[PDB]
Order: structure tokens, then C-alpha cells, then sequence
């Protein structure tokens, strides 16, 4: 499952681009 996270994905997850959330650049993590 994928979630938008800060400041980076939690280890074990892989990043698939970024997500602008509340106007902030976060990581899209699955």
C-alpha cells in the first residue's frame, strides 16, 4: 500500500516520485 510521507520513506518502503501535500513536497512511498 502507498502513502505520502515526510521527510522520507520509512526504510523497507520504496519511493515512487513525490506528492505535494498541503503545499509541501513529500515522498510517495509504497
Amino acid at each position: 500500500a502507498c502513502y505520502c510521507r515526510a521527510p522520507a520513506c520509512i526504510a523497507g518502503e520504496r519511493r515512487y516520485g513525490t506528492c505535494i501535500y498541503q503545499g509541501r513536497l513529500w515522498a510517495f512511498c509504497c
